RNA sequence: AUUGAAAGUUCAAAGCUUAGAUACCCUGGAGGGAAACCAGACUUAACACCA
C-alpha cells in the first residue's frame, strides 16, 4: 500500500488529439506527435497533468486545495504533490 | 680560556558519522492547402464535272 489509490483509465480521442514534441530535425512532420521510447505515439504524463490540473482547477472551484494538494500547489511548490500520472500508453489505434 | 658540557616535543590517534538534486511546470499560443489554368482545334480524301 505504497499508494493509496491507483486509477488507471483509458483515454478515448472524441476528436483529433495533437499533443506535441516540438520541432525536431530527424522528423519531416515540423509539428510532430509525442512519441516514445520505441516509436508509438504516446502522451507524455507531464502533458497529461497539465492538462487534466488546468481542467480540474476550474470545473472544481470549490474544491481548489484539494487539488493543489495531490495535483500541487502550482505557485510555490513547498510540498512534493500526492498525485502521479504514468505517460500513456498507446493502446490501440485506428488504422 | 664563556653560570659551561650533555638532551630529537618524541610518542598513540581514519575529518569520521547522519543526509534522495528533491519540489512546482500541458511544447503552447497565432497561422484559410491555397493561387493561376477555355474540354478545346481542325475537316480531309476519293469522285463523276470542272479540267
Amino acid at each position: 500500500p505504497y499508494y493509496a489509490f491507483a486509477e488507471p483509465f483509458f483515454i478515448h480521442a472524441i476528436t483529433h488529439l495533437h499533443v506535441g514534441s516540438g520541432s525536431s530535425v530527424e522528423e519531416e512532420i515540423d509539428l510532430p506527435f509525442q512519441r516514445d521510447e520505441l516509436g508509438y505515439p504516446t502522451i507524455y504524463a507531464s502533458s497529461l497533468k497539465g492538462a487534466i490540473k488546468s481542467f480540474l482547477l476550474k470545473e472544481f472551484p470549490d474544491k481548489r486545495d484539494v487539488i493543489y494538494k495531490v495535483l500541487g500547489e502550482d505557485e510555490n511548490p513547498e510540498e512534493a504533490s500526492l498525485g502521479t500520472f504514468l505517460d500513456a500508453i498507446l493502446f490501440a489505434i485506428p488504422s
